[PDB]
């Protein structure tokens, strides 16, 4: 029904977990959902709908980077009447106390893209996560006794950033981590009167080269997924 | 000890409430604080320190506009070793459902100022309220049975905005209200690894003319004031 | 009559002197104006109207910063029918040559604010002092034998400037001094077909009564000249 | 050996065709190459290496949008020593005489992204296709007798573009077609001394209104593949 | 000695009048200067040096546009050690009451060019005429009884302006007239601790060579005499 | 017919060669054109129209910098119904391999001007030479066995560039040369559904600091290209 989505109105739960890597979405469905149906596989994006603790949930990839999340998120919010998108991703740490495997929940997301300036008369849009979503995520992590840090992210357009000075600027202002998606997501939810959040697990540090193995990874990705899901259950009221 | 402040390190409590109107800072001090002391009156700014329910609090004006609050906020965080500034202000409603006398708590603030671009290599800084402060403010509002709305603010450099289409664009995106300070406060607190938040009472609507003829005013200021004072305690 | 001004049309004279410190404002009124009256104290801003050598003059605070002066200037030119604003302030010297207590007349003011670009389709607006005013101020100083430099100012949004290299660059281009207001004032005066100028006394160097009175005398004399 | 790419140096050929759709990637490998090995499937991206009419060729997805292609392309030119990339995607037509099924070769691409201004001191970078590639793409289209239009493209950050007056502005300036990638790619080619180009098939008109596709996309593919052969020598 | 100027240090006077039409520079030389000599004609730019009432003066073309004038102004002030440049051009009128062949003296110049942003860390540089020069032009006009308006100009990069709304905006803020040079000129003078100004005869109205041109030239030349005396 | 051009419609050929120096326009018309008539000398601009190998070709100065060429170019495409403009100029080399008296043909040109952002909703316009024209100039140079380099140029607003680090930046991206005109030219051509191109002779080097015989090579190529059109 869209160029990027073969599903119809109703095929998506009104809460969707989203991540960059479509194989992670497949994994989330195969691992945590009851009765998962493939609802969208246009461009291999792996969108599934099922339940978690009896409540309807959906999981899908959004591809890497703001332009990509901006396509999917808009479609979900407008065509498929989705109410909440929680991005579950990875990130690169900025703060010196945050390490690999750590978990981060974003209040907001800076960016170097021009997308919001196009949306917002060339002024400063504050890409902000839904207050609710943050709470839900913070409480889920507490209840699950998993430590989670709370603060600003940065959505870069350039994984390989030629501005080498930028990391330390972000560390001066106590940014927590870098990903490529959240600043595209937050204003879009605002635009549709809907809600959005972002929770991330740290995959590498950008201010030193760390130790990440070839599998773990998974163990901390698992916690993030668990928090996301419990939080998703709290949102649903109403 | 600064060009804008005749107090010495220690003269301010570690938590400070600020507002545009220095006469408002006077009122807060003369009304709510116990044993208040004038600690700074350079340029008639009205800086006071006392305690609230026995807890050290300070209050001071911050002028109108990002430049002004940027001077005072930085000085306070820097020289005076302040950990938390809550801005207690007024604002112009954007959202059709927020009405005069309603109380707004900001999660963050957008802006048309250039200050954060200057601070941040020409990129997009999200001026964000400190999560702890938003919580405290929301909790205190609940506790006191005062309805309070949570969301985005816009800090304008231009009260009389020659961009007439912008009011509606802000409304398209569900901005709650407009003031002139928060977008400059929030990053400064980050800089010093301190905390900041903004609570506001609605004094006008920028999308029609509404309830200016009302006497809250003080009954709505008072509510905001008490939410702010109570939140301040809860951050100590 | 405005959210920033309890006064009525006519409560202000056609000429207003403005400064950042409202405590300075009241001192000015008291020190120079016959029968001065408080005409606005919304936000402790201290606006007074009286006369000077028989001629009507107002004085009021404008707060620090472009957004603040923009509020007050527009209202005075708009609602209050003010014809001429002269900012009588302080400034941070830039030029290697300029010294603490020196008097500076701005011909224009550059800026790092975005306000002018928002007013002017994102192009470079030259915030220029009214030429008539610069004349009145320079002649005044000549007749009074007060030395006064004439040139560019820079209105900054960031008193504590994270751009540490900007001071040398302003020196390189012979900017005379830094304040935080003029660049906002001048474009507004043009907008209303009115006049504006700024005169400063140096208080500090960003690189390396006496003057206060001289500045006041200069401004007040110039105000007579522009009738 | 990169976080987006499990392959080692040499696993990719010197010439790499790229598209947005990693399923279209897979399909090209299966359809056009002999003995296609899968060399990278990190994030489902479908990187294949085989040969076509003898010479070595690779094919991989690049996701949608500048930030995505910038990741892959840099990695390809940098780690995997790739010499030539030809993007073989789709596009939204702008010009009034460009229709669905029609095939466009881009000389350059403009953009509303800020990427290039970040690379190029906040000035204007002309994201230009490599002169070789464009010739080759055109030469091939003549040889294979395929009608192909040459000119400017536009790479957008914003598929659902809130600036609705931009489409006509691009018509005014005779921009052929919109996609989301070339503006990112080309400057990177430049940066590593390498070469890039773009051929696209029209999937929609942005100024008005499943099987060709397998005719015009079929045609596009032949032009690209034949051009690749001319370039690897 | 420069890529755009065959002359050597000393060949130009400390005061130089510049216009954009090189054919005009030749006429000015003939019409006003005693013993004018060709000093530079790289690119047909018609550079001349003579005296006017016994005080040394030069006149050169500067071509149209900010990039051109920036080249010529920087060379004069650095290589040729010029102290004062006065642009004596034409301009299209903006203000409703400024009419064809009126005389405008610019206090400053707005611009749609990025040049001053590039020079000044992407902030607002106010391309301001040197106060002395402005004063010398004003006084001269009063001395000669020539009415002359005073206020801001705008230097465009786009003679044919695709931003059709821009003229009316400029009118809103009381810009007097448009040219294509002064915004380049002013900041360069400042860079070299020198002086610049611009005087303009209105040739057209964007909203709605012996008389006005003669008058502009006298004011520019009489002002050139006042400057030089201090210093 | 215009503030800068005295000629009427018909006076210019469909193809015009344009340079910065009017003394070169003059020297080109005298040398390569048969029966050159001076069609426009407003502001000393030196506009001629003749024939070459039996075909109408004009030649005119365009001044220095984008603002100037943007006036002339838009008048020629607009009032004079010109179809093709080939700029034949000088340029300072950027790439460490390119040298004095080399001949660069521009595919496209970057700029530090604001002119294209004004024209283009504050986005990035690729000032691209017309593909036909680049072919023609490339083909013509084979024929005459003259080495021609092909790629990106850069039009600066500032000959004396206070951005001292820019030169290397351009080298890091293998920009061949800097001039001051092509970035203005190309989008006007597009705007008028017309064609433009640009070819230069290298007069200086901006990173590691005749005329004639390289200028002849340049002139021959451009004229030869003009024929193929
Ligand atoms: N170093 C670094 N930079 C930017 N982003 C990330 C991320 C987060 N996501 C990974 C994907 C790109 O590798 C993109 O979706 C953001 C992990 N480490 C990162
Ligand atoms: N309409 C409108 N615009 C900008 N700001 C405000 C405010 C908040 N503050 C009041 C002061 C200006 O009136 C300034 O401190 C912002 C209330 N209504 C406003
Ligand atoms: N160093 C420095 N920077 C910016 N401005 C000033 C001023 C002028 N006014 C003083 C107020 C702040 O100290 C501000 O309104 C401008 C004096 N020294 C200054
Ligand atoms: N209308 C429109 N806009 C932007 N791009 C395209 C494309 C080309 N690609 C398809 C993907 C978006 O659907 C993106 O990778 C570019 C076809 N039609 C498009
Ligand atoms: N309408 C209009 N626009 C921009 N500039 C001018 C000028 C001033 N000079 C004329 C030259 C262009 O014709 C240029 O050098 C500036 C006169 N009328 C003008
Ligand atoms: N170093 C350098 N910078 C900018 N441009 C050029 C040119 C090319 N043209 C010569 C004229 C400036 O001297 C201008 O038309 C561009 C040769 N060398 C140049």
């Amino acid at each position: 029904a869209t160029p990027h989505n073969s599903a119809q109105v109703g095929d998506f739960a009104e809460t969707v977990l989203m991540c960059g890597d479509p194989l992670r979405a497949k994994l989330i469905a195969e691992t945590y959902l009851e009765n998962p149906k493939l609802v969208n596989n246009v461009r291999g994006i792996q969108g599934y709908t099922g339940t978690y603790k009896g409540k309807p949930i959906s999981v899908m990839g959004h591809g890497m980077g703001l332009p990509s999340i901006c396509i999917y998120a808009e479609e979900l919010y407008s065509t498929y009447k989705v109410k909440t998108i929680i991005r579950v991703g990875t990130c690169g740490a900025i703060d010196m106390d945050i390490h690999t495997r750590d978990i981060v929940i974003f209040t907001s997301a800076g960016t170097n893209s021009k997308i919001n300036r196009i949306r917002f008369m060339d002024h400063d849009y504050p890409a902000t996560a839904s207050f609710d979503v943050v709470c839900a995520l913070v409480d889920a992590a507490k209840e699950l006794n998993i430590p989670a840090k709370v603060g600003k992210g940065f959505s870069t357009d350039l994984f390989y950033n030629p501005q080498t000075e930028l990391a330390q600027l972000m560390n001066k202002f106590h940014f927590l981590a870098v990903e490529m998606e959240s600043a595209g997501l937050f204003p879009i939810a605002d635009l549709y009167g809907a809600r959005a959040g972002c929770i991330c697990t740290v995959s590498d540090h950008i201010l030193h080269h760390e130790e990440t193995t070839a599998e773990e990874r998974q163990n901390s990705f698992q916690n993030m997924m668990k928090i996301a899901l419990e939080a998703a259950i709290k949102l649903h009221h109403h």
